[PDB]
């Protein structure tokens, strides 16, 4: 049951440990909409998917404030603001825009940018299982440092977000 | 037919369309070794997989000249220089040569941070296709900017990577 972490960026870690998701997790289907992240991490967190949109509200308001620290969301949208500008304080800035003005849309994918802000924005541990179609792990990430059984572990089958209770606890 | 990509990082391009592989593709199978990633490319670039060397000389070597632009790579390698340090300039230089010596082993699995790389050093797009046992599709990734039709195309089923090629021509 001991996994090994890697480090593999600012609060974050994987693992090459290879499980059948079945053997130790009960997986709770949400609704498969373009929130399903929000409602799998408000299924675990407040125990009722219907919380997505202050677990949405939440991402979105730990980005307003601490832009510099979601290297997933600013990876992607400070590189893209630079190449607006000729179209380092102010592209970050533009860069954060860019990203409110996608992630406030209604129709806005949650994904992996978003469990990052979570488990700094409620210093949780959020694990999230890429598996395939027979459930079977194809790799696993996580945000925050606790172990499997104290987090709250979510699984991806392509874009679709469920989320995952250990059986025994 | 027509897909439509969401940018999802610097030349990097997702999409959630749904396709069963071999209504499109005919798959060609390269050996299952550590470098199949590598051997896939090198078999649609340069029509063998024994080039699957050279493949990856090409994308280490763009590494050590743009190392800024190996978006995927430098994110993990950047970051554990960093705490290598701890026990803007002289990080970025040990990130490299972190990665270096992880990926000139000849152990090395090649893999995506490759795929960015070959994509910008030999300005090609380059698609991932991920899918389960039954080469039904989960997702896909496209580094570059051309259509499927004229972009490379791997498949890559857990770990294992092959090639692909379009049925139509």
């Amino acid at each position: 049951e001991d996994i090994n972490w890697q480090l593999f960026g600012p609060n974050l870690y994987t693992s090459m440990v290879k499980i059948a998701i079945p053997d130790f997790f009960e997986r709770i289907r949400v609704k498969g909409d373009g929130n399903c992240f929000f409602r799998a991490f408000a299924y675990l967190f407040f125990d009722t998917e219907e919380m997505w949109d202050t677990v949405k509200g939440t991402a979105l308001g730990y980005a307003r404030q601490h832009w510099s620290e979601c290297h997933g969301a600013k990876g992607v949208y400070n590189y893209r603001a630079e190449n607006e500008i000729k179209s380092t304080e102010n592209v970050t800035r533009r860069g954060l825009d860019l990203y409110l003005e996608d992630a406030t849309k209604e129709g806005y994918w949650g994904g992996t940018d978003e469990a990052e802000m979570l488990a700094s924005a409620l210093n949780v541990t959020i694990v999230i299982w890429n598996v395939n179609t027979d459930m079977k792990v194809l790799d696993v990430q996580k945000f925050g440092t606790d172990s499997v059984p104290r987090a709250f572990n979510i699984v991806r089958c392509g874009a679709h977000f469920d989320a995952l209770k250990l059986i025994n606890q």
